[PDB]
């Protein structure tokens, strides 16, 4: 029974579930994450207290992005144009 002989971390994985947050990134990916797996959270007790995931804003650096690391290098470099 094939398409289940082969399953493989779907495409971006890391961050798919991951919400658009700016309160708490990890924690609320590792939550929607943790929701999405199905998993009941009285269910995992401990163990979904503290935990982070990868999220889609916390951005490759610390710093919680609120957009594209490539536009958000576009608005440095376009506030910085003096006229030609």
């Amino acid at each position: 029974s094939p398409a289940d002989t082969n399953v493989v971390p779907a495409k971006d994985a890391p961050t798919t579930n991951s919400p658009p947050s700016t309160t708490s990134p990890n924690q609320a990916a590792a939550d929607a994450n943790q929701q999405q797996a199905g998993i009941v959270s009285s269910q995992s007790g401990p163990n979904a207290v503290g935990d982070s995931a990868p999220s889609s804003s916390v951005n490759n650096d610390g710093d919680i992005i609120t957009r594209p690391t490539s536009d958000s290098i576009a608005a440095v470099a376009n506030a910085t144009k003096p006229a030609a």
